[PDB]
């Protein structure tokens, strides 16, 4: 055919506007899919996006044409304060160099080794701990999951833990759920749309943008504390690995070390690194109330596996079928990022004979493959069987894709794996789960849906085993 796929007619500037709900992207545009197919061309606002609905869809384009899927695609809000730097939301050289930079040096730092699997273990006993400061008290989870997980980046790129009491990371806390949380509402997709005139107007994206502006600040003062005593031999850090590449790199004018990407780099490692974890369990342990069932089913296996005295370790995950199972249907119902990051084409393409002239955006539907009706029977309902055999084996699923796959897919993928393993089993071995209600009456439909999904707000206790 040689033309873009097919899509309703968009009007001058507003694009599809007219045929969407911002409050609804995701359902907005499944509607849409049903009469045009799993492929489609959708604008959003001025922005020209080709839709990719299902497994084979979503892996035909990023992983079997990778290097041309291979760009990445705007996020508006983000984008305020990025303006393309740093290694998450840019392109071409940049995105090459940091990602290769930022990969290496997790490593260095122990990701993906004992050390960080020791780090995220002393962390989680600082989690137990405050769960049993608790005393069994109902208690919003959240920013008791959102310390711990954020502890194991910080320490990482910052060298050291926050303590819990610090009321600045409580507030820094407090900026990534607000951010997460304004780019799931209707304001925040409409942002996706029309932002050349709202980031110029009053409203709730003024108020998203001051919480980045807060983040970015704390990094830039953090990069500089650690510019005026670093030693160069001894890095301590991720931020003092940068400075010291931005030292190395300064007789070249054409370099991606410098400032601004150190800042916005390590600022992606930061929000990163801690909210969709965070969110993921929040979401996890809501869906365990609302299924007893599993939460003792986890026990029996924690009990017979682990025992009640020693800390779980991630070699535990490989005799533990259930939990592992039980995790991934936690990610899979969750859908935490459902429309991924977008991404964007490298160059004109050719793709199950449409074309996409090159920069054409990409909106991977994530949801839509974790819900593919033809890899999970009930996709809708939250089973764990959907991972296992019938002899209770931990059954993989090729449309098992939170953190996307493809070029740029999600390189905190071996930490996150690694802090959900060792956060749900731990807390559960120490902990039974009780809700402020009935299963039955337990709601675990989000709260919002748009660039992530929230779960509904909600408190519960942790009563000691
Ligand atoms: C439950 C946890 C997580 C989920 C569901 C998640 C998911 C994703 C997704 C969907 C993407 C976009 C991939 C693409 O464009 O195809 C992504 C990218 C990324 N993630 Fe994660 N992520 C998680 C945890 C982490 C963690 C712990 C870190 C940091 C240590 C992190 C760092 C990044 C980075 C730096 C990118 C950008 C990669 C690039 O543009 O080249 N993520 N993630
Ligand atoms: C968690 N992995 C991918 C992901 C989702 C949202 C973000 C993110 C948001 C703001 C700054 N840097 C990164 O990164």
């Amino acid at each position: 055919k040689g033309k873009l796929p097919p899509g309703p007619t968009p009007l001058p500037f507003i694009g599809n506007y007219l045929q969407l709900n911002t409050e609804q992207m995701y359902n907005s545009l499944m509607k849409i899919s049903e009469r045009y197919g799993p492929v489609f061309t959708i604008h959003l606002g001025p922005r020209r996006v080709v839709v990719l609905c299902g497994h084979d869809a979503v892996r035909e384009a990023l992983v079997d044409q990778a290097e041309e899927f291979s760009g990445r695609g705007e996020q508006a809000t983000f984008d305020w304060v990025f303006k393309g730097y740093g290694v998450v939301f840019s392109n071409g050289e940049r995105a090459k160099q940091l990602r290769r930079f930022s990969i290496a040096t997790l490593r260095d730092f122990g990701v993906g080794k004992r050390g960080i699997e020791e780090r995220i273990q002393e962390e989680a006993g600082f989690l137990i701990d405050a769960l049993r400061g608790t005393g069994g008290a109902n208690i919003d989870p959240t920013f008791f999951l959102s310390r711990t997980v954020s502890n194991v980046i910080s320490s990482i790129v910052f060298g050291d833990r926050f303590d819990y009491k610090d009321k600045e990371f409580l507030s820094l806390l407090r900026m990534m759920l607000g951010i997460f949380q304004f780019t799931s509402t209707s304001t925040g997709q409409l942002y996706e749309m029309f932002s050349s005139v709202m980031k110029h107007l009053p409203g709730p994206q003024q108020q998203a943008f001051q919480l980045l502006q807060g983040l970015e600040d704390f990094i830039a003062k953090k990069v500089e504390h650690n510019q005026r005593t670093l030693d160069p031999n001894s890095p301590r850090d991720f931020i003092d690995s940068f400075l010291i590449r931005m030292q190395e790199e300064e007789k070249n004018p054409n370099t991606e070390f410098y400032l601004k990407n150190l800042v916005m780099t390590t600022l992606n490692l930061f929000i990163g690194g801690t909210e969709t974890v965070s969110t993921t369990l929040r979401y996890g342990f809501l869906l365990l109330m609302k299924h007893p069932e599993v939460e003792a089913k986890v026990h029996e296996e924690i009990d017979r596996v682990i025992g009640k005295n020693r800390q779980p370790k991630f070699e535990d995950r490989a005799k533990m079928p259930y939990m592992e199972a039980v995790i991934h249907e936690i990610q899979r119902f969750g859908d935490v990022i459902p429309m991924s990051l977008a991404r964007r084409v490298k160059k004109d393409t050719k793709f199950r004979d449409f074309f996409l002239p090159k920069g054409t955006e990409v909106y991977p539907m994530l949801g839509s493959v974790l819900r593919d009706p033809s890899f999970f029977s009930n996709p809708q309902d939250f089973n764990p069987q959907h991972f296992l055999n019938e002899k209770g084996q931990f059954k993989k699923s090729d449309a098992f894709v939170p953190f996307s796959i493809g070029k740029r897919n999600c390189f905190g993928e071996g930490l996150a794996r690694m802090e959900l393993f060792l956060f749900f089993t731990t807390v559960m071995q120490n902990f039974r789960l009780k809700s402020s209600q009935s299963p039955k009456d337990i709601d675990v439909s989000p709260k919002h849906v748009g660039f992530a999904t929230i779960p509904r707000n909600y408190t519960m206790s942790f009563l000691p085993r």
